[PDB]
């Protein structure tokens, strides 16, 4: 790679952190700032004659502008490659952020939906579905008072909604009904997605478990909660959720109807004295990522690009 003058004065390169089949990754120390970002490269001969799959996703990152985003900082086109300097957040993903967590409780998962919340508004508010939120696309953004903020990664799948969607995107656990059944989907889809997510936060493990099994568990969108590890549970958590994971669309609450919640909105409500035993069940039922400030953490995030995705559910034939 010979790196354009522009980027090499004002960015230091180092090393490859990461590498993908259409993307390269490398170290990116803004010169000025001494700040770290992560210089993503992607080769054009692999992406021509589906140049929209990746300037699709591109010209999305380059209008979301939300702390609750893995940024695209800058954009660097060239006839053989584009560069894309964007947010490395080193501080792991979802699971990451719960194991390392301490005192974990109820107020914590609601801080956590709020990041995650308020992002999906602002991207619903653009009219972009994201299609792919999961543990592994929310990376821990560590502040210096030793708090924590979420950002969401991984825009391969996102896309403008016009209408109803068909085809079959995302991770079979958090994709909502509407998709498995093939009968139009849009934004409120990131909501069950997150939904799911919420479930997990709360006690570490999935509302839907069940390959065909999970795909009708989901359809029926049956939430149980059950004991004894939703006992102590608030139910105004229960009951966010179960607004969350309704089949019926127009039912199912928004980005806003979400934040709006009181176990969101007030943050009196989550509880804060009681902790939730939930790092024993995330390591059962989930996989553990690259430790927090490591070499390779949230390099994953970057690595991946529209060309990398593949369709991963598939019902029995009706």
């Amino acid at each position: 790679f010979q790196i354009p003058a522009t980027i090499t004065e004002r960015y230091k390169v180092g090393r490859t952190i990461g590498d993908g089949n259409f993307a390269v990754v490398k170290e990116c120390v803004e010169r000025s700032t001494a700040r770290e970002y992560a210089l993503k490269i992607i080769k054009k001969s692999k992406c021509r004659g589906k140049e929209h799959m990746i300037q699709n996703e591109v010209s999305i990152l380059r209008r979301v502008k939300h702390p609750n985003i893995v940024l695209l900082i800058e954009e660097m086109d060239v006839p053989t490659e584009l560069y894309l300097v964007m947010e490395l957040v080193k501080g792991g993903d979802l699971f990451d952020a719960i194991t390392s967590t301490n005192k974990y409780t109820e107020r914590d998962a609601s801080g956590m939906l709020y990041n995650l919340a308020s992002a999906i508004k602002y991207l619903h508010s653009l009219n972009i579905v994201h299609r792919d939120i999961k543990p592994e696309n929310l990376l821990v953004y560590e502040h210096q008072d030793g708090s924590k903020s979420l950002k969401l990664g991984d825009f391969g799948l996102a896309t403008i909604v016009d209408g109803p969607l068909y085809t079959v995107c995302g991770t079979p656990t958090y994709v909502a009904p509407e998709i498995i059944a093939e009968t139009g989907y849009g934004l409120k889809v990131d909501i069950w997605a997150a939904g799911v997510i919420t479930y997990i936060l709360l006690c570490g493990f999935p509302p839907f478990r069940g390959q065909e099994v999970l795909f009708d568990q989901i359809l029926m969108g049956q939430v149980d909660f059950p004991s004894p590890y939703w006992d102590n549970v608030s139910d105004s958590a229960k009951e966010l959720i179960t607004m969350m994971l309704l089949v019926d669309v127009d039912q199912r609450f928004s980005a806003v109807q979400v934040l709006e919640h009181p176990w969101v909105n007030d943050d009196g409500l989550p509880e804060n004295e009681h902790q939730l035993s939930v790092a024993g069940k995330i390591k059962k039922h989930f996989n553990t990522g690259p430790k927090p400030n490591s070499t390779a953490a949230g390099v994953s995030v970057i690595a991946t690009t529209a060309l990398d995705k593949e369709r991963q559910v598939f019902r029995r034939r009706r």
